[PDB]
């Protein structure tokens, strides 16, 4: 897996996270907007592609989202993050800053804590 890939993320979680993305309501798409959402407190969960290159893209993200207490996670395919987020080409990462249900979004972040840890 690429070096900034941190933990693993069941199939299933995947396919819970890109529906994250599709049914919320203010999303930040782009290493660019997903940095500067992180760095001023209002992403809620920050989703990354497995299959980004160069790794200068998207590396810093999960070590500023630590250091920023904001959670987050991964998907296989930037494809995939790109048609969730509603564009027909990739998409690097995706921070949700208002998501479509508070509880489905409470759970899912607690299921990608305890993936992580």
């Amino acid at each position: 897996m690429a070096v900034y890939v941190k933990f693993k993320v069941p199939e299933e979680i995947q396919k819970e996270l890109l529906d994250a993305v599709a049914k919320a309501q203010q999303i930040k798409k782009g290493a660019n907007e997903v940095t500067k959402a992180v760095e001023r407190g209002i992403a809620k969960l920050v989703i990354i592609a497995e299959d980004v290159k160069p790794e200068e893209v998207v590396a810093h993200l999960p070590y500023l989202c630590e250091e920023k207490g904001i959670p987050y996670a991964y998907v296989a395919s930037k494809q995939d993050l790109g048609k969730a987020a509603g564009v027909s080409r990739p998409a690097s990462s995706v921070a949700i800053i208002n998501e479509g249900d508070a509880e489905e979004l409470k759970v899912l972040i607690e299921k990608v804590n305890v993936l992580k840890q």
